[PDB]
């Protein structure tokens, strides 16, 4: 079921897209700690930001603001639909704030009875009681006592189902523009635009969970930019801090007033500022699309030799490769084989291989790592 | 606040104008070793050039070392690391619920909590928290949570049954006016949890990691919980948290540690190594009395405090009826006089400085606070 590392696989050092364990074994990192290390390990710019702010100021409480948080909030506001930003520590906390806000906005603006949240099967939004209940995997939300109520789940990419359950008592639609954990499934243009129109019609807020697909992952700063569909609330984490625990919730002044920056650990925000400055450049964003195709070509060549993939999908450097029916439920086996061959990869359910490397992964590492993965595949299929 | 801190060193802070402040707040009991402590900076820099992040699939050496340190020093046999106190509390409450579900009955769901409790701001944790004003207005709350008065043992006995999974308590309610549990109350909680096969959950996010002058407040009481949560002081400024429990309870979630950010755990390790020494822990009690003597002298001059309470360097000064509801007025006057302090509700002044705050800083900061009080009274 769950993917756990054995006692002889403990990473100790990371440099760029390469990782070494206790025994000195070298790995190519196509996993990024599950799309977290978007600029690789110990990136000189991020290390410098960490070290310099570390000599100056680490922590301020939420009653105080700080320069790093102000600078970062300004950068997020200037680059996105957002007019207000709220900083926390993790994607789960960002989602908690987003869901609470959508609930409270509806409560004060319209009615205390306007509480329905529409979410999707296979959705992942975190592991707190509230976020995991909004998540679309019953197995992970079962067994913790009474779940917070008024959450309705329908299939991802099923617009009609959404239309069918939504009403004047609906406060929010929560969606990942691309379901990362859920098989790397991208929203269709019709579906995502349909969600915007339905939210408009019912006076509900459209909440985009961009914890995984945000901060450069898709080759745009945020996935919503690719679609041209503007949410009411957006959450960001993982890539935001490039390894440092930080998250952000983005919304408009009108919605935020129901509760330009709030919170944000000075050290976290300085690091996230440095990461933002690198990721939000035309050149890096262009490179993400160049690098994606380098990966895809290798995956196509692997399928040509071994006949193992039915679909190659995702956006930018969030890559999903679905296994053929003859290899249904073998994703974990391919992952472990990869680790043996010195390449770190991911799953997205039992049938899907997932890749989420550094957005600046070198071409040399792409070729070497994918050659290692091709070797690993050969060991599994023989 | 009306000023923006840009730099800190030890227990002194500077804003954009270069104005120097004495820090008796510690970012709400977070910076337990002050600002930019050389040992914590060294740990941050050394791990920061080695490895920042692994997912929960992997362990890492900093997480393993910190886990071992917490296990050796406490009742804990297993540790789960997170980023915030809210997350640690989420994990604790989910665990108590899941343990009851699989080891007893899916209907064993009642959580007993206390009025004025603070456990975080997620939907679940704020619902277990005892402040309706903070849990109202976010739609249907996670159910089966019962609130009774803090320190009321009879109330707890009354609500507990075979359908109770947990009692959740802060050994000292920091936000709730700095109110300490009585020995009989805390001991009684242990006895009742034993009787009803419920888990005793100690929220030591604020009162833990040296705050009370013991590594954890439970050690002062001699009452061992089933689950304990730690944050704030744990990382001395770095976002990190821990949930501590036994092997028996942790087994309900399907080595000795799980999760933990390499960078976070390295810093937390350096912080643990300093706080968990006989000398630092002794000093917390010395420093407490240095603060308390100033507070007593302020009251002698200005007739302002009816009670001075708390433990170690968690200090509460309740305002007299004449100054009821005006804790914010003294907080702002404090800031004007160049000293950073806290409130614990509208009636209580709260102090939570670095556990190694220099005596010179205590005297200077408290003199500034005396002047601030003087300007308000005049
Ligand atoms: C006792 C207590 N529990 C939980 C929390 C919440 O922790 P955090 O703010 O780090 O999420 C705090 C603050 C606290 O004082």
């Amino acid at each position: 079921l769950p993917v756990y590392a054995p006692a002889d696989f403990i990473p100790v050092k990371g440099k760029g897209s390469r990782v070494w364990d206790q025994q000195g074994k070298e790995y190519i990192d196509f996993a990024g700690g599950i799309a977290v290390t978007a600029l690789g390990h110990c990136h000189p710019a991020l290390v410098e930001a960490l070290k310099s702010q570390g000599e100056t100021l680490w922590h301020t409480s939420n009653v105080f603001t700080n320069e790093p948080a102000l600078r970062l909030g300004r950068k997020l506001i200037d680059a996105t639909f957002a007019e207000r930003v709220l900083f926390m520590n993790s994607g789960t906390e960002a989602n908690e704030t987003a869901f609470k806000l959508a609930r409270h906005y509806a409560c004060v603006r319209h009615s205390p009875f306007k509480t329905k949240i529409i979410a999707f099967h296979n959705a992942f939004h975190g592991r707190s009681l509230f976020t995991v209940s909004v998540g679309g995997q019953p197995k992970y939300s079962d067994g913790f006592g009474p779940k917070p109520a008024d959450i309705i789940h329908v299939p991802f990419n099923d617009l009609h189902a959404v239309k069918a359950v939504m009403d004047d008592h609906t406060c929010a639609v929560v969606v990942e523009p691309i379901q990362g954990e859920g098989g790397v499934q991208a929203a269709t243009p019709e579906f995502l635009k349909g969600l915007r129109d339905l939210c408009d019609e019912h006076q509900a807020l459209l909440v985009f969970d961009e914890v995984q697909c945000g901060m450069g992952r898709t080759g745009d700063l945020f996935a919503y930019m690719h679609y041209g569909v503007t949410p009411d609330i957006l959450t960001s984490a993982k890539a935001l801090g490039g390894g440092f625990p930080v998250s952000a919730m983005l919304t408009t002044q009108e919605i935020a007033s129901a509760f330009s920056t709030y919170g944000g650990n000075p050290l976290a925000c300085a690091v996230a500022g440095a990461a933002f400055d690198i990721i939000n450049t035309p050149e890096v964003l262009q490179g993400i699309h160049t690098k994606r195709q380098q990966f895809v070509q290798h995956l196509q060549a692997i399928d040509e030799q071994f006949d193992i993939f039915s679909d190659i999908r995702g956006m930018g450097l969030l890559i999903g490769a679905e296994l053929k029916p003859k290899y249904k439920g073998r994703a974990r086996d391919f992952l472990y084989a990869g680790a043996e061959a010195g390449v770190m990869v991911l799953n997205a359910g039992a049938d899907v291989m997932r890749f989420a490397p550094s957005l600046v992964v070198e071409e040399a590492d792409i070729h070497e790592g994918m050659q290692r993965f091709a070797q690993a595949v050969g060991k599994v299929v023989a």
